[PDB]
DNA sequence: GTGCCTGGAGACTAGGGAGTAATCCCCTTGGCGGTTAAAACGCGGGGGACAGCGCGTACGTGCGTTTAAGCGGTGCTAGAGCTGTCTACGACCAATTGAGCGGCCTCGGCACCGGGATTCTCGA
């Protein structure tokens, strides 16, 4: 039995950015609630936008428009930068 | 550090969406005149925004007192999972039917338009 969390990945990216910093468990649960909340926000907005575009699939175009909707524009263009980086580094399926 | 359980990774075969030909085609964007109700310039003002004073009171602050109330223990008590075991239980493709849309035709009070009766001016 387990509960799905992202404390290991948060600690990994935090030590990757700055290894000389720590984080307690209460703030870890707060950030886990935060990432589940924004995942719920983006997923429901993408489902709304897919149902509005007469298309019952989820591509990356709806996610791009959804992160252009709810995120601010500097974070929106940084998010499309990170997303294009993720697709271009994932497409090399060798 | 150490670790075993299990979601993660992934190729092959049916099987349903994507955007490129294609063509209507309706809505729109752009401009010319007019005319008109609304936008703009100005001018005297007076009524409402604003500074200041009178005051008194009620909260800023401090002190005796109670007053729950917090920290720590632990049994009492009764509410939250998990694996079996069985029952329902909502969907899949297909013939038949249906009931609300595409475009058509009929009423009906509101505003405009004319006569019957009444009132005003003159004539007979």
């Amino acid at each position: 039995a387990r509960k799905e969390t992202y404390s290991s990945y948060i600690y990994k990216v935090l030590k990757q950015t700055h290894p000389d910093t720590g984080i307690s468990q209460k703030s870890m649960s707060i950030l886990n609630s935060f990432v589940n909340d924004i995942f719920e926000r983006i997923a429901t907005e993408a489902s709304k936008l897919a149902a509005y575009n007469k298309k019952s699939t989820i591509s990356a175009r709806e996610i791009q428009t959804a992160v252009r909707l709810i995120l601010p524009g500097e974070l929106a263009k940084h998010a499309v930068s990170e997303g294009t980086r993720a697709v271009t580094k994932y497409s090399s399926s060798t």
